[PDB]
């Protein structure tokens, strides 16, 4: 029993973790066999920020420039290329404990765990989803850019996240381990603001699922809903429109719980409109988005309560 | 920016879980040096039960090696298997036993595997509100200072109410619980006051002022009303350890409480603070300082 937001062990990120330098500029890599991976913001100054122009930075750069620490000891740097807004170090060592791990590029309402480190140090983790304005509610201070998000779905790790910036709202941005963005953000100090943000409304659903499987039900009501009528009330709360993917995806909780997907759409129309009026709902007095089917699946017993 | 329900990078501990199989029962253990720790339940009369045990009876599994027992002991509520190996990924330690209102991180763990890290607070009520399943038992709680491992929980049960009961290290219990199964219910919990004010700290670290007001209250007449919404007394040792987020952000500790007063007696008012609508109390003073300043491990 209980409900928390859970991270994945993080061990097998930790050993990856290593401090990258470039003149005056220190951030995080993460080193994985022999190439460390890290923002390439990491070669401007402040003043190259407004508008940099990385090749032609880069081109003035030898493998000497980069300092590459790892624990006590410097690794040396025998290559360097830039791909996307990633810079890839070949080093002269492979990390002796690199974990089987994969690159993977997630979608908005995808949960990961985010280990935050500075100076190549790890200080914290957490669990946190990818929004739908393609930002990540994070908690990052100056020196966390190149900290990573990744799952651990079984032994591999799946890298998803690397940490780059923080926009004027307090909320961050970053690229894939490719150095593609999510979200249309440019590594460069320019007027960039978040959209809108919406609620991930298959996440708030899986919620309640979870909350009937540890055995509340106070907020189920005897009436359905079809998908479109549940969409058109949705989008009036800011939530994001629910597709017959989430309604498929949401199956195997309703199974379980032997609630139909478009019946606890119909708990979830009524919750928006009335409130909790002074009750909870694991825990929580705000309806809750940063958990997916998934993990609801992951974390909940296979027996409802 | 930001402030999230962060926990203690795990790895330190992940090294340390094993699988400790006893008969039909399997469990968490912690292996330290040449010694695994675990629930005595794991085998009632716990010393007759015990001395019914030899070695080989104990089936510890560390990865896909099988450790040999060559010796155990009983300490408290803790069964101490000595094992031949000593873990060469034994990390500097110390056993500590916490007060309520102290935060941890918990390694979940199944079948020696673990699941899951997240951070919790000892309740008041001696209980912490965990997330664990059956096969939970024997996964442990730690604070990380500088490169020393704090052990400071191991899970032994869950109560009616879904919340969970463990013990120290040492095997001592925290609250007024037994291991064996009989009739035990959480006592009613309060609230962590030095804890909320450090949460309404942090909100205003944020950039969140919009609860703070003018006024201040003395720390009796703030007791008096925080007695009344089962709010834990707040002690001088209490305003003492808020003094320097009090001087970082330029508000009083008795000012906090009066904004504090204000959130019980008339609410939030259909707004949030830090992302939530109810007032947090599972961050310590010294949990905002570390997350508001990037300390490393
Ligand atoms: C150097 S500047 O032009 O003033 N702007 C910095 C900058 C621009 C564009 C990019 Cl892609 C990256 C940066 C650096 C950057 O945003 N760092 C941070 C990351 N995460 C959390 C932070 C919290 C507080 C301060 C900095 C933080
Ligand atoms: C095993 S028994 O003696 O029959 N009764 C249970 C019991 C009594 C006394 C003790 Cl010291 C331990 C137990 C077992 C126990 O409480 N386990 C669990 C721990 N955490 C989460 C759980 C979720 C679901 C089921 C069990 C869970
Ligand atoms: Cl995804």
């Amino acid at each position: 029993s209980g409900f928390r937001k859970m991270a994945f062990p993080s061990g097998k990120v930790e050993g990856c973790m290593v401090q990258v330098t470039c003149g005056t500029t220190t951030l995080n890599g993460l080193w994985l066999d022999d190439v460390v991976y890290c923002p390439r913001h990491v070669i401007c100054t402040s003043e190259d920020m407004l508008n940099p122009n990385y090749e032609d930075l880069l081109i003035r750069k030898s493998n000497h420039n980069f300092l590459v620490q790892a624990g006590n000891v410097q690794l040396r740097v025998i290559g360097h290329s830039m791909q996307n807004c990633v810079l890839k170090l070949k080093v002269d060592t492979a990390n002796p404990k690199t974990p089987k791990y994969k690159f993977v590029r997630i979608q908005p309402g995808q949960t990961f765990s985010v280990l935050a480190c500075y100076n190549g140090s790890p200080s914290g983790v957490y669990q946190c989803a990818m929004r739908p304005n393609f930002t990540i509610k994070g908690s990052f201070l100056n020196g966390s850019c190149g900290s990573v998000g990744f799952n651990i779905d079984y032994d591999c790790v799946s890298f998803c996240y690397m940490h780059h910036m923080e926009l004027p709202t307090g909320v961050h941005a970053g690229t894939d381990l490719e150095g593609n963005f999510y979200g249309p953000f440019v590594d460069r100090q320019t007027a960039q603001a978040a959209g809108t943000d919406t609620t991930i409304t298959v996440n708030v659903l899986a919620w309640l699922y979870a909350a009937v499987i540890n055995g509340d039900r106070w907020f189920l009501n005897r009436f359905t809903t079809t998908l479109n009528d549940f969409n058109l009330v949705a989008m009036k709360y800011n939530y994001e429109p629910l597709t017959q993917d989430h309604v498929d995806i949401l199956g195997p909780l309703s199974a379980q719980t032997g609630i139909a997907v478009l019946d606890m759409c119909a708990s979830l129309k009524e919750l928006l409109q009335n409130g909790m009026n002074g009750r909870t709902i694991l825990g929580s007095a705000l309806l809750e988005d940063e958990f997916t089917p998934f993990d609801v699946v992951r974390q909940c017993s296979g027996v409802t309560f």
